């Protein structure tokens, strides 16, 4: 009997957790492993160190049929150890369930480990607030066994179905926010249901491996030493989160570059409304699709250190390199940050947000406010901040 470990995720957070799982087990050079991590390319010089390592593409949050080609290489008795994105768990496991049903005597499912995509799960559960959660769980289970038996996916509550895997297999869930499940009242049937099967996502796994495995992990995540060392200086650190353009009544891109510099100045300058203090080392996390706007900010801000697109907040949290403060333009990414680290989040104008009021009704914002992670005074609409000088 062979165990085969499958690592599947179209997003980022589950993949980061699963690359950590691989890193921890990396002394084992031959354990059969199948990677379907859409955002991460494992280096050739890492791959050639392993035997029985496979790669599968995901198309619409589901591995392609090349997955069966891989499994066929393993005749005889197999048990599958599967790691999944929670939000997409139904689509992701699909081909796995289909393969199992053609080999019921040979192939079983050993364990599922599921991790949060991010804020999405929480924003989705909020939509389920006026339902009888207890009866929703019971139906989801019946519809899950029907999916296992026939392959027919039809869930009355796709969101709740993400949390019923235990009706069928051993499962361990890893949550960004266990407080949400323990404090959201409509969710109590679910909390008591998940019983011994959930845990708070751990961010300290990195601190416990060998220095070689740490290096290995930094490599898996594409974290160059240059940026890492800069994030290690012994000084207060602040990250400004950048953006592109917004509804500012102009196609003049320069205007958006100048205004973001003014928003940064509100954190950076003693005269600014959001002043963080004179002793903070400043960093910049520009929008990936920032281009030349990232260029102006970088060239017109004083000693600001740029952080490249691949080093996400999730990457910093996994390696313990998250700065002391994070502030700037709003992104759902702020959902993952510990409370003590969030300073101010500023929302620019678009179709969904035309004011602070609208900003407070943003989905991920509403759940952070419910959780006590940010106060409404930390939420700011962009044009409420004055223009600061130059000197």
């Amino acid at each position: 009997m062979k165990t085969i470990t499958l690592y599947l995720d179209p997003a980022s957070l589950p993949a980061l957790n699963q690359l950590m799982d691989f890193t921890q087990n990396n002394e084992d050079k031959t354990h059969p492993r199948i990677f379907g991590l859409s955002r991460f390319k494992i280096p050739d010089n890492i791959i050639t160190q392993y035997q029985n390592i496979h790669f599968v593409e995901l198309k619409d949050n589901r591995p392609t049929e090349a997955l069966f080609t891989i499994l066929d290489q393993y005749p005889g008795n197999i048990e599958l150890n599967i790691h999944l994105n929670i939000a997409h768990s139904v689509q992701l496991i699909r081909p796995i369930l289909a393969y199992r049903f053609k080999h019921l005597d040979r192939v079983s499912i050993q364990q599922l480990n599921l991790y949060d995509d991010g804020s999405m799960e929480y924003v989705d559960l909020e939509k389920e607030e006026n339902k009888d959660i207890s009866a929703e769980i019971k139906q989801a289970e019946k519809q899950l066994s029907h999916y296992l038996l026939t392959g027919k996916i039809k869930f009355d509550n796709p969101t709740i179905a993400r949390y019923v895997w235990q009706s069928a297999f051993p499962v361990k869930y890893h949550f960004l926010s266990t407080d949400y499940f323990e404090k959201a009242e409509f969710l109590q049937p679910l909390k008591e249901y998940l019983a011994e099967n959930y845990q708070k996502m751990d961010w300290t796994a990195y601190q416990q491996l060998t220095p070689e495995q740490q290096a290995f992990y930094l490599t898996l995540v594409g974290f160059n030493d240059e940026v890492k060392q800069s994030l290690e200086v012994q000084q207060a650190k602040f990250i400004f989160t950048g953006t592109t353009t917004w509804e500012g009544n102009t196609e003049v891109r320069e205007y958006y570059a100048q205004q973001q510099l003014n928003l940064l100045n509100h954190f950076t300058q003693a005269e600014g409304d959001l002043f963080i203090g004179d002793h903070y080392k400043i960093y910049f996390k520009g929008h990936p699709r920032g281009g030349e706007i990232n260029d102006i900010i970088l060239n017109n801000a004083k000693n600001i250190t740029n952080i490249p697109a691949n080093i996400s907040f999730e990457v910093l949290m996994m390696t313990g390199l998250l700065p002391d403060k994070v502030g700037g333009v709003a992104s759902s990414l702020y959902f993952s940050l510990p409370k003590e680290k969030i300073s101010h989040i500023i929302f620019t104008s678009n179709k969904q947000v035309k004011s602070k009021e609208d900003a407070l009704n943003n989905p991920y914002v509403k759940v952070m406010r419910r959780l006590g992670i940010i106060d409404e005074s930390q939420v700011i609409f962009w044009d409420s901040l004055k223009e600061l000088g130059g000197g």
